[PDB]
């Protein structure tokens, strides 16, 4: 209730459309602002993509140490890791790490190819119970973020529930689960979004995303000391303020989420 008004005030000053979901795993209870509205995912999809790959590894259809070869012509804009390994190539695990930790666009496209494309990612999501999130396009076309376009979107609540089952539930094997946590925890943003609003003593594994039509997102599983973990998803789009302002918007969601856990009662 109170956090809602605070977020709606924050949404006004952003000029855009803000969506937040908070899933407390101690109770399975969730708080949500536009939690059942569609928002463009941009790079936050890469957390799901590495999950779907690890699920192939669990099934035996993939190996984290499989070498993937690619040439200069497979590269798209923003490939900080993969661009320096056109010769060697990279293992699946190295592409997953590059995609989560640095948002390497070629890594994600290479992992989508190994998977079977946006439809295979969407198909995996369905198999774990997410009936909402959808990936339709490849990098970088999927960062369009056009209002009313349902392609490449999720909801704050759907994304939060999906992170819960992948990182904390029984969707992946325990080892794949631990591996996906390890990748998300070693973000190198790093960091100015949710991370910036939170207590430093927290262990945070997060994924950021940026797009057109004034879009910045951040999703995260947070482990507070001596406390069950909490899943926070934040989606901002149609924002009229600039990229640095959008970062501070997301950090302010983080601060408000903490205040409401400690004080609203
Ligand atoms: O992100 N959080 O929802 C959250 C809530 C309460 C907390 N106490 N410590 N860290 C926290 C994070």
């Amino acid at each position: 209730a109170q956090l809602s008004e605070q977020l709606a005030e924050l949404e006004k000053r952003s000029g855009g459309r803000l969506g937040v979901a908070v899933l407390d795993t101690a109770t399975g209870r969730r708080i949500a602002y536009r939690g059942d509205e569609r928002f463009p995912m941009c790079s936050t999809f890469k957390a799901l993509l590495a999950a779907a790959v690890l699920a192939r590894v669990d099934q035996g259809k993939e190996r984290l140490d499989r070498r993937i070869t690619y040439g200069k012509e497979d590269l798209v804009d923003y490939s900080p890791v993969t661009e320096k390994h056109v010769g060697d190539g990279m293992t699946v695990a190295e592409l997953c790490e590059a995609a989560i930790t640095l948002s390497d666009n070629t890594a994600a496209n290479l992992l989508l190819e190994a998977l079977g494309g946006p439809a295979a990612l969407t198909a995996f999501l369905r198999s774990i119970g997410d009936e909402v999130t959808r990936l339709d396009r490849w990098e970088p076309e999927l960062n369009e973020a056009a209002p009313g376009d349902p392609r490449d979107t999720t909801t704050p609540a759907a994304m939060a529930a999906t992170l819960r089952t992948l990182l904390l539930g029984d969707a992946l094997s325990p080892a794949s689960r631990q591996q996906l946590v390890d990748w998300l925890v070693a973000n190198k943003t790093g960091d100015k979004r949710l991370r910036a609003g939170l207590p430093a003593d927290d262990r945070v594994g997060d994924k950021t995303g940026t797009g057109g039509h004034g879009t910045t997102n951040d999703i995260a599983v947070i482990w507070p000391p001596g406390r069950a973990p909490i899943v926070v998803t934040v989606y901002l789009t149609e924002s009229q303020v600039d990229a640095d302002a959008r970062d501070a918007v997301i950090a302010e969601v983080g601060r408000l989420v903490v205040e409401a856990f400690h004080h609203h009662h």
